[PDB]
């Protein structure tokens, strides 16, 4: 039984996490860390709207700086190196009413698969 963990501060089930592969040790990235991920995102219809693998390149960002949707700044901060999770993201924690068009509609829930490849201090 794989139940989603609500990892929001407001506990409004806006970001739900399920671990699919356990990572190494207990360390998680800190705000400001450079993080390296592979990911896939699907819309509710099951079609991919995004994927780093489809670009053949890991995605890199600084954690906690708003360089990614809120759901990722929250979610990746909970991941161990080597961890794979699924992350369900309500639009309020993603692209909201604006969307990111044309690929991500307004008011869309996003369904991610994320692998935390590595992270390091700023």
């Amino acid at each position: 039984m794989e139940q989603g963990e609500d990892i929001t501060s407001k506990k409004d089930r806006g970001v739900l996490k399920i671990v699919k592969r356990v990572g190494n040790g207990e360390e998680t990235p800190m705000i400001g860390d450079k993080v390296y991920v592979h990911y896939k995102g699907k819309l509710s219809n099951g079609k991919k709207f995004d994927s780093s693998h489809d670009r053949n390149e890991p995605f890199v960002f600084s954690l906690g700086k708003g360089q990614v949707i809120k759901a990722w700044d929250i979610g990746v901060a909970t991941m161990k190196k080597g961890e794979i999770c699924h992350l369900l993201c309500k639009p309020e924690y993603a692209y909201g009413s604006a969307g990111s068009l044309p690929g991500i509609p307004s008011n869309a829930t996003l369904f991610f698969e994320i692998e935390l490849l590595d992270f390091k201090g700023e």
